[PDB]
């Protein structure tokens, strides 16, 4: 009941940016993707950080992508009770709402940490838990290529590919472009994590 993946059958791949801080570097990403004529990848967002840079949120929700939850707290949801992790999760909505955000389908935990509790929350609130299924290692600064050759060599149709936007991120969008050239190329299409679920 979580999604790793859509459609290996298909040649439909999503871009997914996680962002738990920062006032730097998601700019600079949305640019990238402007330029490129992405305006459909998905960003999942700590709403604290949202909360606080209500400006970089308007700027993802004008370029017209999608938006998935991280919580509002970025502590583990495997680390806490049942009601703390259902209220995180309200005031998280609450927070989205109030910027615009249209009401949130998807969610990805802190740090990707969750277990059987967590998924029946998620669901019980109306969620979807997304993971991924091709880790570019991005948050690791390892060198644009060696962002790019992990991202590419391992490309799978149906692949949800984990990027990061926030100031953890030095070398992503100097990678972008690069990853943007592959997809296309190797015809490969960019859809958001919503248009993938509905694709399977």
């Amino acid at each position: 009941k979580v999604i790793y993946k859509g459609d290996t059958s298909k040649k439909q791949v999503a871009f997914t940016f996680d962002i738990s801080w920062g006032d730097k570097k998601a700019i600079p990403i949305l640019d990238t993707l402007k330029e490129r004529d992405i305006k459909n990848a998905t960003f999942f967002l700590s709403a604290a950080w949202a909360e606080r840079h209500p400006d970089v949120v308007e700027r993802i929700i004008k370029d017209g992508h999608e938006i998935g939850s991280m919580g509002y707290n970025y502590t583990s949801y495997t680390s806490l009770e049942t009601n703390e992790i259902r209220r995180d999760l309200l005031r998280a909505q609450d927070v989205f709402t109030k910027l615009g955000v249209k009401q949130i389908k998807l969610l990805r935990p802190p740090s990707g940490d969750f277990n059987k509790a967590t998924l029946k929350i998620a669901e019980s609130l109306g969620y979807t838990v997304v993971h991924w299924s091709n880790n570019s290692n991005d948050w690791k600064n390892p060198g644009v290529n060696k962002i790019v050759s992990t991202v590419s060599n391992n490309l799978k149709g149906g692949d949800i590919v984990l990027l990061h936007a926030s100031d953890s991120a030095l070398q992503t969008n100097k990678a972008l472009p690069l990853l943007l050239q592959k997809l296309k190329s190797d015809g490969y299409e960019q859809i958001s994590v919503s248009q993938l679920i509905s694709n399977t």
